[PDB]
């Protein structure tokens, strides 16, 4: 099976300290041919979801420890345009969720 659910990815991150093999950055996706406005990710990178890019967190929505960095990954993606579901994970593996395109977050771990 493909690890792309909230619990599946949350557990993987906290245990393996990295995203599963089905995640690729936006820049890797783009170089493969992903064109956001065409929603072709599943055509150009079968089985992959966007994940691993740094999330800025300038709006102070997520709780940053002094030297921590936040990263994000798409959740529940299989085909077409990207959805609004994302998993947010910190340097010390704090896990947050958003289902409203980064408007609001809730802790899941």
């Amino acid at each position: 099976q493909v690890i792309n659910t909230f619990d599946g990815v949350a557990d993987y991150l906290q245990t393996y300290h990295k995203l599963p093999d089905n995640y690729i950055t936006k820049s890797e996706a783009q170089a493969l041919g992903w064109v956001a406005s065409k929603g072709n990710l599943a055509d150009v990178a079968p089985g992959k979801s966007i994940g691993g890019d740094i999330f800025s967190n300038r709006e102070g929505k997520l709780p940053g420890k002094s030297g921590s960095t936040w990263r994000e990954a798409d959740i529940n993606y299989t085909s077409g345009f990207r959805n609004s579901d994302r998993i947010l994970y910190s340097s010390n593996w704090l896990i947050y969720k958003t289902t409203d395109h980064y408007q609001t977050f809730t802790k899941i771990r």
